[PDB]
C-alpha cells in the first residue's frame, strides 16, 4: 500500500525495519537483474549509487569549503579597508601597499592621526552591525535552522532521530550565506564546525537522486555519516581526523563499509580543495609550519598543566554557555534574538578593536600563536626573539585578549546565527599556551644554570618552541570542551603536520578529559543535546539502576488497560476511532481478548494509510466491512502493516539488558509478555524518560 | 559457589553474562568503597587497573618487538660471514671493511675467486638449514602453537572464543625465539604481522594481574585488542595505523573507551622503539625517504594498473595456500613437519643465493626499492640512473625475483614455524611498481614529445618517481590479499611519511580489493580461519537465505524430545544422569513437564560445579535430596546458576533477525517457543553450522 512504513516528524526510525525494506528491495533487484540485461545495468547503477553519492557530496563539500573561506576572507577584510585598484582583491592579496587604502584615507582623506583612528574605529564598528544584522535576518526570515552548530542536530538525526527541513536546501543556502556573514561580522564563533552541516545538508541532498538512499532511513544516515566525515575533512584537511571524528562522535552505527566509503569521501574533498590551492584554502589548510627542535621530555610537564587548563576553562564553558542558554529559553532574552545579536556584535566590535590581537581575525590568530618567530619575524609576538621590557607588555597584550575570548564566546555560542566552537576554543587555548612557552623560554634563558636546562638545553639553543605549547593548549582546550581523544589528536596532528608531537598532544588532550571529567562526564554537544530535549538514548551513559522491565511498562496499576486490536473481530470504524482516540505510535494486534497472545504489531500511521487507501480502491469499505489481521462482504485485509515477531522481553527482566538492547538494535519498541499473554509495552521514549528520572534531570 | 561462571576449552563466552558478572561487581566495589578510606584507595586501583595494563602491554610490546629486531639482523649478518674484531657487531655496523670476514677467509682463505664463492654459498645453505630446524623443533617440542602469523585465531579469540594456552607464557617465548630464528634462515616471511600475537600474550599475561581483567573475558578481549593495537604499531611504527587495524580486522567489539586506550598503548610501545633509536627500530620503522617531485594524475593510470596486479596476486595465493594447506592437512605430508620446513628451507636458500635480489633479506629490499635513485646511489636498480643495456638486465634480475617470491611464499605460510603474511606481500608489490616506474620513466624520457609528457613532465626532470610505484605496489598486493582499505593505507603512509600521496595509495588498494572480491569475497585471514574449522560468525557475510527459527532449532521431528529439568521436582542424582547422558551445553528449566512453560536456563558447567560444592559442602546431599530452582530433606537449591531471563524468539521468526541478535548480542543460545511454551534451542554452534550449508561449503 503507498504510503505505508514511512515516518512523520520528530519520530525515530526502527533500524531492523528499515534494514529488513533494504535487504528485501535487494532481493527484488537481484531478481530483476538475472530476470534481463537492462535490469543488469540497472543493478549495477544500483550497487555503484553508494560510491556515486560519497564522491558527489565530497565534491560538493570541498566546493562549498572553498566559496565560503574566499568570501569569508574578503568581507573580513573589507572592514579595514578596501583596495581601489582591484576591489575583488582582499587586503594581503592586494599588498602582495598604495592599491590598499583605508576608511580614513577614503572618508576624511587622512591616512595618520586621531581623526583617521577614530574613522577606521567607526567603519569597523558599522561594518561588524551590518554583516551580524544581515546574517541573522537571513537566518530568521528564510531558515531557522541555519542557526547554531549543528552537530547536536545532526548527532540526534544520526542515532534515528526525523527532523524535516533540517538538511534541506533552503537551509544549506541560508547556512551558506550567514556563516560568511557572521565570520566577516567579527563576532566569536568560527565557520569549521559548522561545516559539518553543511556536507550533511548536501549529502541529503544527493541521496535524493537514489531510490536505494532516498527510500531507506538506515541507508540515508550511512550517507549522513559520509558527509560529516568530509565535512570535518575540509574544516581541518584532515580526511582521517575527519573519518575517526564521524567513527567517534556524530555516528550512532557505523558498518565496515561506510567506513571506506567516509574515507573516500574525505579524501576526495581534500583533493577539491587541494586543486584550488591556495584561492579556496584556509590558512589552517595551508598551516605547514616547520618545526625547530624536538620536544624534550622535562617539557611534558607544563604541556600537562596546560591540559589541565584545557579540562578545567571547557567545564567552566559548560557550565556557563548553557546556563545563559537556558536563560534565553526561559524568560523574555528570547523573544528578541535580532536585538541581542546586534549587542552581542556591538560589544564584541567595540571591545576587539583596541587590541591587535583581539582585532586581528581569529584564524590568523591562531596561525600567528602557532607560527614560530624567526629571524625575518618582527612582530610583536617575537619582538625581543636576550629580552626587554617589552615582553610584560606582549604578555599583557595577550592575558587581556584571553579573557576577551574567554567572555564573548559564552554569550556567542547560542545567539540565532551560524556560530562554531572550535575556532574559539583553539584561540584560547593557543594564547594560553603560547603565554605558558614564553614564561619557560625566559625561565630557561634566565636560570640555564639548573641541572635540566643544562641537560636538555643549551646556551643560547632554541631548547624551548612557544609554538607547540600554543599548539599543545589549543589542543587541550579542545579536548576539555569537546571531551574529543582520538579524533581530536589525529585532527589536530594532521593539521598541524608534526608527527613528532603526537605524544606531547595526546597526553595534554587526556588530562583535559580527566579534569573536566571530574566536574561533569558531559560535553558541549552532549549538553546542548539535553538543553534543547531531543531525544537521544547516548551509549556513553551507563544504565546501574536496579529496576525490572514491569517497572516501565506504560499500562500500570493506575493507568487504563492498553489498546489492543483483535485478530478478525474488528471493523475499520472501530479501528478509525481507536486511532483517533488514543496516542500510542503503534498498537499491539492480539489472537482474542480473553486469551490476549500476542499476533503482531500495527503501526497507527500504516494502519490509517492502509484504511485510506483500501477506502478509495474497493468498494463496501465503510466502516461495516471487518477487518481481518489474519492470513489469507469485502473484509478489509491488513496483514501488510502487521509486524510478525515484535521484539519482547519478560516483566521480571533487569531494565538494562532492555536498555542495551534498544542501543544495540535500535528498537522502538518492546511488548511485555508473561506467560505468553501481552501485558505492556516499553518504548524508547519511556527508556529516555526513566534514564533522565535516574539521573536526576 | 566456586567455579560458577566459567568456560571449558574451544567454547565461545557469553558476553551478556560476563558484562552483568563485570558490572555487579563494579557495584560491588562501589559499595565497599563507600565503606572506608581503604577499600576507596582499592577503587582508584581498579579503576586504574586498564590504564596500567594497557601501559605495561605497550611496554612489554616495544622492549620485545626491539629485541627481536636486533637479533633477527645479528643472525642474518652472521649467514654471510662475522666481524672478527667485535663478534657482537653485525655487517652493517661492524663496516660502519677489513673487520668484516667471509665463510671463504674464515675457511679456505681466499677472499675471492671460485672456492671463495662455492665456500659461501654452501656456509649460507648450511646457517639457513640449521635456523630453520633449531625453529622448526623449538616450535614442535615446547610450543605448538607458535607456529603461524596468529591473526587467525586472535580474530577467532576476540569473537569469544577460548584457546587456552594460546596466548600463554610458554607461546610467548617460543615464538619470541622462533620468529628470530626463521627470519635468519631466510623463509619466505616476516616478523611484523606475528609480533601481533606476542602483543597480544604480553596482555594476557598483564590482564592476569588485576582481578577486573582476569575474572571477566570481556575486558580481557578489550585488553587483546589494546594488545593487537600497540603490537601493529610497533610493527609499522604507525600507532594510528594500528588503532585502525584493531578497530577494522580483529576486534568483533570495539567500545569507545577501548579506542582510546589502544591508541595510548600504541603510542606508548610507540615512544619505548623511539628511546631506543636506532638500536631497535627496524629499518621499516627507520625509513624516513624523503620525495623529490609530487605525483602528477596521468601517474594514476599505472598506480590504478598496479591495483589490478594487486588484487589478481592476491586472489590466486587465496586459491593457492589456502589448496596446499589443505593438502597438508589430508596428506601423510603433514606428518612430516620437520622435513618439510627443511626442504623448503634448503630450496629457498639455493635458489635465492644466487640472485643478489633474493640473496638480500627482504626487509632491505624493500628499503631499497621504495628508495629512489640518488646522485651518490651506484646500485644496480639505478645505474642507468641516459639509459643504457644494463637497464633491461636489472629488469631481468628483478623479474626473476619476482616470480621466486611469489613460488616460496605459497609453499611457506603454513609450516609449523612462525611466519608472517605482510612482509613478503610488500616485497612482491614492490618489485612489481618498480619495474611498473623502471618501464614508465623510461617511456617517458623516450617518448617526451607526446602531449601528457611535455604538459606534467619536463626533459631531464624527475618526473617519473620509481620509489612511488613500488610503494603503490606494495600497498596493493597488500590490500589484494587482505581486503584491508583503511588502516592498510593509513599504515603505509605512516611507514613511509608520506602524506602527498595518500591519494595515489588509496585508489590502488580499493581496485585491489575490488578485483580480488571478484575472484572471492574472503581474505587470507578468513580463510584460514574456515580451513581451521574455528567457530567464527562473521559479520561481513550476509545470510540471504529466506529461513525461519523452527527450521534450526535442534528439536526436529527426526530428533529426540529436547531435555528439561523440572524447577522443583527433581534429585541431584537425576540431575547427575542428564548431565551425562546428554552434551547440550546447557538446559532449560521449565516450570512443569505439562505446561512446559520457560522458567530460567542452567548450564551444564555450573550445574555441575554447584551439585559437587553443595554435596561436599553440606550433609544429606547423596541423590536422595530433592533439587529446587524455585526462589526461597535439606534439599539442594541451584537457583544461583539459573538464568531468570534467556532470550527467547517466536518460531516464525526470520533466521535473519535471529542472526542479527546473536552476532550484536554477542549471545550463546536462544530458546524458541511458541504460546509461551518451550520448543527449541538455537545456538551459535548451529547458526554457523547452517550459515555453511547455506554457502555450499
Ligand atoms: C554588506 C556587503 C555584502 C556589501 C558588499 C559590497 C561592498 C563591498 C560595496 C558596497 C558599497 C561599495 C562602495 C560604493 C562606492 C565606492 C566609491 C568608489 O570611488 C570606490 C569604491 C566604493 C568605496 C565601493 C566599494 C565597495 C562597496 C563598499
Ligand atoms: C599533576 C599536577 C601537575 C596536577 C596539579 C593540579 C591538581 C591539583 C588538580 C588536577 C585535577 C584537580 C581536581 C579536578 C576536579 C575536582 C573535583 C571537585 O569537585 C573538587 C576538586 C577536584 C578534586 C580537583 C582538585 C585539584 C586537582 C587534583
Ligand atoms: C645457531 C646460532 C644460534 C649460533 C650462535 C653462535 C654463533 C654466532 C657462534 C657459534 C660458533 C662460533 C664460532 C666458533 C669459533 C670461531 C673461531 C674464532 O677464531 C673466530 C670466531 C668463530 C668463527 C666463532 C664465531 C661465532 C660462532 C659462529
Ligand atoms: C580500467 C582498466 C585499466 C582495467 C583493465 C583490467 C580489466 C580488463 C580487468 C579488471 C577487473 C577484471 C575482472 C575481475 C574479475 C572477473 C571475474 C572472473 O570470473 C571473470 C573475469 C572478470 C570479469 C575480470 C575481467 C577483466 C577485468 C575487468
Ligand atoms: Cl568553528
Ligand atoms: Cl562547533
Ligand atoms: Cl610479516
Ligand atoms: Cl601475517
Amino acid at each position: 500500500i503507498p504510503g505505508v512504513g514511512t515516518y512523520d516528524d520528530f519520530h525515530t526510525i526502527d533500524w531492523v525495519r528499515e534494514k529488513c525494506k533494504d535487504r528485501e528491495r535487494h532481493r527484488r533487484i537481484n531478481s530483476k537483474k538475472k530476470e534481463s540485461a537492462w535490469e543488469m545495468t540497472k543493478s549495477l547503477y544500483d550497487a555503484w549509487s553508494g560510491w556515486l553519492v560519497v564522491t558527489l557530496t565530497g565534491l560538493a563539500s570541498g566546493a562549498l569549503a572553498g566559496l565560503i573561506d574566499i568570501a569569508a576572507d574578503w568581507m573580513t577584510d573589507l572592514k579595514e579597508g578596501i583596495c581601489l585598484s582591484a576591489l575583488w582583491y582582499n587586503h594581503e592579496q592586494c599588498c602582495w601597499c598604495p592599491q590598499w587604502k583605508t576608511w580614513a584615507e577614503l572618508i576624511i582623506g587622512q591616512a595618520e592621526g586621531p581623526g583617521s583612528y577614530i574613522m577606521n574605529y567607526i567603519m569597523y564598528i558599522f561594518w561588524a552591525l551590518s554583516f551580524a544584522f544581515l546574517a541573522v535576518s537571513l537566518v530568521k526570515v528564510f531558515a531557522p535552522y541555519a542557526c547554531g552548530s549543528g552537530i547536536p542536530e545532526i548527532k540526534t538525526i544520526l542515532s534515528g532521530f526525523i527532523i524535516r527541513g533540517y538538511l534541506g536546501k533552503w537551509t544549506l543556502m541560508i547556512k551558506t550565506i550567514t556563516l560568511v556573514l557572521a565570520v566577516a561580522s567579527g563576532l566569536s564563533l568560527g565557520k569549521e564546525g559548522p561545516l559539518v552541516h553543511v556536507a550533511c545538508c548536501c549529502g541529503n541532498i544527493f541521496s535524493y537522486l537514489f531510490p536505494k538512499y532516498s527510500t531507506n532511513e538506515a541507508k540515508k544516515r550511512e550517507v549522513l555519516s559520509a558527509a560529516s566525515a568530509a565535512g570535518v575533512s575540509v574544516a581541518f584537511g584532515a580526511p582521517i581526523g575527519g573519518v575517526l571524528f564521524s567513527l567517534e562522535e556524530v555516528s550512532y552505527y557505523f558498518p565496515l563499509k561506510t567506513l571506506w566509503r567516509s574515507f573516500f569521501a574525505a579524501l576526495v574533498a581534500a583533493f577539491v580543495l587541494r586543486s584550488i590551492n591556495p584561492f579556496g584554502n584556509s590558512r589552517l589548510v595551508l598551516f605547514y609550519v616547520e618545526y625547530h627542535t624536538p620536544w624534550y621530555l622535562f617539557e611534558l610537564f607544563p604541556f600537562i598543566l596546560l591540559g589541565v587548563f584545557g579540562g578545567l576553562w571547557g567545564a567552566f564553558f559548560i557550565r556557563a554557555n548553557i546556563a545563559w542558554c537556558r536563560r534565553r529559553k526561559s524568560t523574555k532574552f528570547g523573544k528578541y534574538p535580532v536585538l541581542e545579536v546586534i549587542i552581542v556584535a556591538a560589544i564584541t566590535a567595540v571591545i576587539a578593536f583596541p587590541n591587535p590581537y583581539t582585532r586581528l581575525n581569529t584564524s590568523e590568530l591562531i596561525k600567528e600563536l602557532f607560527t614560530d618567530c624567526g629571524p625575518l619575524e618582527s612582530s610583536s609576538l617575537c619582538d625581543y626573539r636576550p629580552a626587554g621590557i617589552g615582553v610584560y607588555s606582549a604578555i599583557w597584550q595577550l592575558c587581556l585578549a584571553l579573557i576577551f575570548k574567554i567572555i564573548m564566546t559564552v554569550f556567542t555560542f547560542g545567539i540565532k546565527v551560524p556560530s562554531g566552537l572550535f575556532i574559539p576554543s583553539m584561540a584560547i587555548g593557543a594564547i594560553a599556551g603560547r603565554i605558558v612557552g614564553i614564561a619557560v623560554e625566559q625561565l630557561a634563558y634566565y636560570h640555564h644554570d639548573w641541572f635540566i636546562f643544562k641537560e636538555w638545553c643549551e646556551v643560547g639553543a632554541d631548547c624551548i618552541t612557544p609554538g607547540l605549547y600554543a599548539m599543545v593548549g589549543a589542543a587541550a582546550c579542545l579536548g576539555g570542551v569537546t571531551r574529543m581523544t582520538v579524533s581530536l589528536v589525529v585532527i589536530v596532528f594532521e593539521l598541524t603536520g608534526g608527527l613528532e608531537y603526537i605524544v606531547p598532544l595526546m597526553a595534554a588532550v587526556m588530562t583535559s578529559k580527566w579534569v573536566g571529567d571530574a566536574f561533569g562526564r558531559e560535553g558541549i554537544y552532549e549538553a546542548h543535546i539535553r538543553l534543547n530535549g531531543y531525544p537521544f538514548l547516548d551509549a556513553k551513559e551507563e544504565f546501574t539502576h536496579t529496576t525490572l522491565a514491569a517497572d516501565v511498562m506504560r499500562p500500570r496499576r493506575n493507568d487504563p488497560p492498553l489498546a489492543v486490536l483483535t485478530q478478525d473481530n474488528m471493523t475499520v470504524d472501530d479501528i478509525e476511532n481507536m486511532i483517533n482516540e488514543t496516542s500510542y505510535n503503534g498498537f499491539p494486534v492480539i489472537m482474542s481478548k480473553e486469551s490476549q497472545r500476542l499476533v503482531g504489531f500495527a503501526l497507527r500511521r500504516d494502519l490509517t494509510i492502509a484504511i485510506e487507501s483500501a477506502r478509495k480502491k474497493q468498494e463496501g469499505i465503510v466502516g461495516s466491512s471487518r477487518v481481518c489481521f489474519a492470513q489469507h462482504p469485502r473484509p478489509l485485509k491488513l496483514r501488510s502493516i502487521l509486524d510478525m515477531s515484535p521484539f519482547t522481553v519478560t516483566d521480571h527482566t533487569p531494565m538494562e539488558i532492555v536498555v542495551d538492547i534498544f542501543r544495540k538494535l535500535g528498537l522502538r519498541q518492546c511488548l511485555v509478555t508473561h506467560n505468553g499473554r501481552l501485558l505492556g509495552i516499553i518504548t524508547k521514549k519511556d527508556i529516555l524518560r526513566h534514564m533522565a528520572q535516574t539521573a536526576n534531570q
